[PDB]
């Protein structure tokens, strides 16, 4: 179990490592998915030995770039259709009103 | 050798990864050493592996 702050996620990734788990769910929303992953990385576990899995089905709006040479996968699940023309467009539209917060 | 900006450093660091080279010397002003350990630290070339 992920513990009450996000912050205090060190011991339990330092216990995983040890305990060499090379496979992860998660279960979270992607607002804790940040933090889980700034900590796995700066605990030097990006290696493309382990191999997440997200059921947050928000995966596509993280910041998947820092991670991104590093060679692991984090296969998630996404449902918003991006592939339709008019979806796409939609999703454009209201993002040019969604920015005023 | 290191190219001539960081940038060009990123495909060297491939390199090391691919043949799997465990060990290094470096040589650098520090204010490069910064920069080529920032990549060092994203291409997942940071662990309890390498010295």
């Amino acid at each position: 179990q992920l513990p009450a702050d996000t912050k205090d996620a060190k011991p339990l990734l330092k216990e995983m490592k040890r305990g060499k788990e090379f496979h992860v769910i998660f279960d979270c929303s992607h607002e804790m998915a940040a933090g889980i992953l700034k900590q796995a990385l700066a605990m030097g576990m990006m290696t493309e030995y382990y191999h997440y899995i997200f059921t947050t089905l928000d995966l596509f709006a993280l910041d998947v770039e820092p991670y991104r040479y590093s060679g692991v996968n984090m296969t998630g699940f996404r449902i918003l259709n991006t592939e339709n023309t008019q979806v796409s467009s939609i999703i454009e539209k209201w993002s040019m009103e969604r920015l005023q917060a």
